[PDB]
C-alpha cells in the first residue's frame, strides 16, 4: 500500500502477512457472504492495484466465482476505456500519461507508475476505481449466490416470530432495492408470512407499530 | 301531471304506462321497504292529487297497511280543516275558493280546479301538503312493519363484524330518531354486541376511531 511517514510524504510500504492471512481466513470462513465486503473495504485502505491483484490472485477455491469477477473486472475496465478516450495528440514531457481500464486493474502499469499517480497533484483514485468494480461484481456474485428469494421466506406453525424475524433481515439484507421498496416489504410481506396465530397477534397492535412492540407481541405464541 | 310546455306555460299532461308500471313494480319487488320513500318522490314530480289517488287506488295487496295510509291520509286532512278555518264571508267573483282537507286529498276537487290553485299567481302547494301525509303515513308504515328491534341486532359467534356492521346500518336506516341519539347508537351499541374476540380488538383501537380502521381491524376474527 501507499501511506504516510513519519516526514510526511506519502511512500509506498508492503502489506503485512497476518494482514495477508486475514484476507484468506475471511474467505474461507465467510465465502459469499455480504460481511465480506466491509471486511474487504478496511483491508484495502490505502491499497494499490497491484496489491488488489494480489489478493485475487492469492484465492483458492470458488472458481466460477473467481472467473466471473474478472470477466467483471474486464467489462468494468472495457467501459473506462470506452467511456474517458484517449486524449488528444502526443504526452507532454512535463506530463504523466493518462491511465486506461487496464492501468487500473495495474495490468498495463508499473508501481512506480501506480505511485506517481496518486501521490502527484492533483492525484487520481485509481485504487478507488476498481474498488467499485471489485465491490459491483461482490455484488453480482452475492446475488447469484443467494439461494433463497424473499417471498420464500415464511414462518413455521411452531417456529418463533422472533427466528422469523431474524430470518427476514438477513434476506433483507440480501436484497440490494431501494428503501422505499424495502420499506413497503417491511410492513407488507413480514405479516402476511407470518404463521395464523401471531398473524392474529399483528393484526391487533394496528398500524403504526414498531419493531421491539411486535417482538414483544407475538412471545407467547 | 301539471308540466311546462315548449311555448312556457304550465298545462296538463298524462302519465306515462311505464312510469305507471314501474310504480307497480316498486311496490312489488321492495313491499314497504324505505327505498320506496325516495323512489315516489322522484315518481310523483310534478303529480297532482288526482294522481296520487289513482298511484293509491292502483295498488294490489298489503291491504291492511292501504287501510291504514287511508286512515292517515283522512287524519291528516281532519286536521287540515282543524288548523286552517274556512275564511270570512261569501267568495269574492274576482277569485277561487281557498281548498279544504278533502281538496287535498282530491276528494272534493276537479282537475281544472286542482290546475287552477297550482298554476294561478300566487300558486299553493297541494301536493307537497298530500305528499308530506304519504310521507308521514309512509313512515308510519315502514316503523311498523320493521320485524326487528335495534337492540335486537348483535354479531355472531363466527359472523364476521363486516356482515354485522351492514345489519347495524340498515336497522339504524329504518330508526328514526334525533341524530345525537343515532350518533350515541352508533358508538354504544355497535361495540356492545359486537362478539368477544372482535369486542377485544376493538377495545384495543381505543376512542376516536372511524369505520375504515375499525372494519380493518376486525378482519382476522
Amino acid at each position: 500500500p501507499i501511506v504516510q511517514n513519519l516526514q510526511g510524504q506519502m511512500v509506498h510500504q508492503a502489506i503485512s502477512p497476518r494482514t495477508l492471512n486475514a484476507w484468506v481466513k475471511v474467505v474461507e470462513e465467510k465465502a459469499f457472504s455480504p460481511e465480506v465486503i466491509p471486511m474487504f473495504s478496511a483491508l484495502s485502505e490505502g491499497a494499490t492495484p497491484q496489491d488488489l491483484n494480489t489478493m485475487l490472485n492469492t484465492v483458492g477455491g470458488h472458481q466460477a466465482a473467481m472467473q466471473m469477477l474478472k470477466e467483471t473486472i474486464n467489462e468494468e475496465a472495457a467501459e473506462w476505456d470506452r467511456l474517458h478516450p484517449v486524449h488528444a495528440g502526443p504526452i507532454a514531457p512535463g506530463q504523466m500519461r493518462e491511465p486506461r481500464g487496464s492501468d487500473i486493474a495495474g495490468t498495463t502499469s508499473t508501481l512506480q507508475e501506480q505511485i506517481g499517480w496518486m501521490t502527484h497533484n492533483p492525484p487520481i483514485p485509481v485504487g478507488e476505481i476498481y474498488k467499485r468494480w471489485i465491490i459491483l461484481g461482490l455484488n453480482k456474485i452475492v446475488r447469484m449466490y443467494s439461494p433463497t428469494s424473499i417471498l420464500d421466506i415464511r414462518q413455521g406453525p411452531k417456529e418463533p416470530f422472533r427466528d422469523y424475524v431474524d430470518r427476514f433481515y438477513k434476506t433483507l439484507r440480501a436484497e440490494q432495492a431501494s428503501q422505499e421498496v424495502k420499506n413497503w416489504m417491511t410492513e407488507t410481506l413480514l405479516v402476511q408470512n407470518a404463521n395464523p396465530d401471531c398473524k392474529t397477534i399483528l393484526k391487533a397492535l394496528g398500524p403504526g407499530a414498531t419493531l421491539e412492540e411486535m417482538m414483544t407481541a407475538c412471545q407467547g405464541v
